[PDB]
């Protein structure tokens, strides 16, 4: 007996973070629900929500539309993926700053419509009057990491990319406080169903385990 | 000059980067150009002189192309930590154990591809999984498994990806494998490509893998 099908849009990179354990726990606690997962970019999620193709969208862009509302879940730290022989890797335990990377061969990704993670990264550089001269855009994250592991350059990546460990690939912390990539949950701009509120609580629960501290009024009830 | 090397994406989780890095370090003066592409695309590209060597996973046959089996990589089953099949992690399981499970095939790109490869191995033994879904790529398959719907057959080097509560189980059927080939046109005097062969031979020896002929 399925009480309801809940449909969830998500950006692909979130699979390397908490998304799967959140969905697994949500399913487990709510065996009366059928949950369907649809990979789609943040802009695509907006249209999908409006016409009911999905019920919640987990995205990385803050893109306003009156018919949608969103809540920032957390800011994920960025890191520098480097070859283990790279000078920057001597700072693995201490971290580095964006201005240390301006003369390095940087692999941006993905190849997809902009804005995306690539523009996101370049905007953080531009916010501090930094203009990396050696830039190359590649198809997606694992191509970027493979090329770093091969000796082709370095890449800025979400911290949860560390789910991928390749031989002679290292991840160096980036210390600039604004060196982050957000995670949002977006829903239609109306009162959330009992089912979506249940999803909020699952996120709350996992976040508490991760020791994340809740901001004021974070994920409403009722 | 420079050397153009075609490769299938799944090889990035294996020894490809390590080979390329050792190769680069030995020849800092040479520039290397790595191009992601399928095995059929590599073949046509070799014949047209658009790449120098192609690392692929398909048993192709062309008069123009000299192909060499480097090694067979084992297949594994990606499962949730809680899955019954994960009780045989140390022993391993067989293809026939999987036919009533929800299997995630990938990628969704044009066939023949890894999906066709996996389904062909099942059908080579009269096995026909009824619950199949073809998804876009490997990380989607793994994420969906970890979220608690499905299992997926994957190359063993896929273990580079470790997701929370994702576990990989060995497959025991001897033909549960995916080959790796190096392909070049029927060619001779080229020192850079001979040095690529030797770089592979060096990495394989260090790993303990047996070597191909020369």
């Amino acid at each position: 007996s399925v009480e309801k099908t809940i449909r969830i849009g998500f950006v692909g990179s979130l699979l390397f973070g908490l998304l799967p354990r959140i969905i697994h726990l949500y399913r487990q606690a709510h065996p009366n629900l059928r949950i369907e997962l649809y990979e789609m970019g943040t802009k695509a999620q907006t249209e999908a929500l409006k016409e009911g193709r999905i019920d919640a969208g987990f995205g990385r862009l803050k893109i306003s539309d009156p018919a949608i509302k969103r809540t920032l879940l957390r800011n994920e730290r960025l890191m520098v993926a480097v070859h283990a022989s790279h000078p920057l890797n001597q700072m693995k335990d201490k971290g580095v700053h964006l201005n240390d990377l301006i003369d390095e061969k940087i692999l941006l990704y993905p190849s997809s419509p902009k804005p995306n993670f690539s523009t996101h990264v370049m905007n953080i550089f531009s916010d501090h009057g930094l203009e990396p001269t050696k830039i190359n855009e590649v198809r997606e994250v694992q191509l970027a990491l493979g090329l770093v592991a091969a000796g082709e350059g370095i890449s800025l990546v979400p911290a949860s990319t560390q789910s991928i460990q390749l031989f002679n690939l290292s991840y160096v912390p980036l210390l600039d406080p604004d060196a982050i990539t957000p995670i949002y949950i977006a829903v239609r701009n109306m009162e959330e169903s009992t089912y979506i509120y249940s999803l909020y609580e699952t996120i709350r629960q996992i976040y508490a385990y991760e020791g994340f501290t809740e901001p004021p009024n974070w994920l409403e009830h009722h």
